[PDB]
């Protein structure tokens, strides 16, 4: 399938170089598989979702999404125009209050939520789980996300925005799940990524155009923008069939594009998300 003048990560994570406008993908779509958006909530009602996003959990007064962060991000994961996996199941746990902050304590407590809630969902292909959000070092946090990996979910977590090393922040720190740093659409670090030994993978996360609240859209950047694209890439990957949960992290950096990036430092993986989609 070929969408045309698709945003430009679209684009790029379906293509050999940068530079092109639309976006190539098995019309699977991840349909049959679940992404959990663990952020500020996700606006269902928007019609870019389909009736394909809900909310499932939140600590606060409401479960809607009053930012626009969370479905910003589930739109990247999963809309209609804007999204890497256009039939996945999005479902909305909202660990963020509407300024964009949450405790590390609600943070830990919404993980440990995914983990059992996706027993009480029907995900054939596999199970994600996109956090968009982090701050500095906790083992606890780290240990959270390494329980959610570990029970069958494929973590896609944001390296951070403070252009430092990630070994500082969390859930970026923690090993075991998927670190994702940002590019730009000339293949360039974005400036503001963190880098360092436990990233993973970059996707694109500089003028990232997706879904808003008040059923809008607009362009924004950040870590939190790559995330959802590596996380749609995921479940787009496990309805094809070609990987797992608890292997799709590595399955991406094996099938990554290699080098193509600049501003990279010694000792980061030079690894750019990529879906391999030969028509
Ligand atoms: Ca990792």
């Amino acid at each position: 399938a070929a969408q045309t003048n698709a945003p430009w990560g679209l684009a790029r994570i379906s293509s050999t170089s940068p530079g092109t406008s639309t976006y190539y993908y098995d019309e699977s779509a991840g349909q049959g598989s679940c992404v959990y958006v663990i952020d500020t909530g996700i606006e269902a009602s928007h019609p870019e979702f389909e009736g394909r996003a809900q909310m499932v959990k939140t600590y606060y007064y409401s479960s809607r999404d009053g930012n626009g962060h969370g479905t910003h991000c589930a739109g990247t994961v999963g809309s209609r125009t804007y999204g890497v996996a256009k039939k996945t199941q999005l479902f909305g746990v909202k660990v963020l209050d509407d300024n964009g902050s949450g405790q590390y304590s609600t943070i830990i407590a919404g993980m440990d939520f995914v983990a059992s809630d996706k027993n009480n969902r029907n995900c054939p292909k596999g199970v994600v789980a996109s956090l968009s959000l982090g701050g500095g070092y906790s083992s606890s946090v780290n240990s959270a996300a390494a329980r959610l990996q570990s029970s069958g979910v494929m973590v896609a977590v944001a390296a951070g925005n403070n252009n430092a090393d990630a070994r500082n922040y969390s859930p970026a720190s923690e090993p075991s799940v998927c670190t994702v740093g940002a590019s730009d659409r000339y293949d360039r670090r974005s400036s503001f990524s963190n880098y360092g030994s436990v990233l993973d993978i970059f996707g694109p996360g500089t003028d990232i155009l997706s879904t808003w609240i008040g059923g809008s859209t607009r362009s924004i950047s950040g870590t939190s923008m790559a995330t959802p694209h590596v996380a749609g890439l995921a479940a787009y990957l496990m309805t094809l069939g070609k990987t797992t949960a608890a292997s799709a992290c590595r399955y991406i950096a094996d099938t990554a594009n290699k080098g193509d990036l600049s501003n990279i430092p010694f000792g980061t993986v030079n690894l750019l998300a990529y879906n391999n989609y030969q028509a």
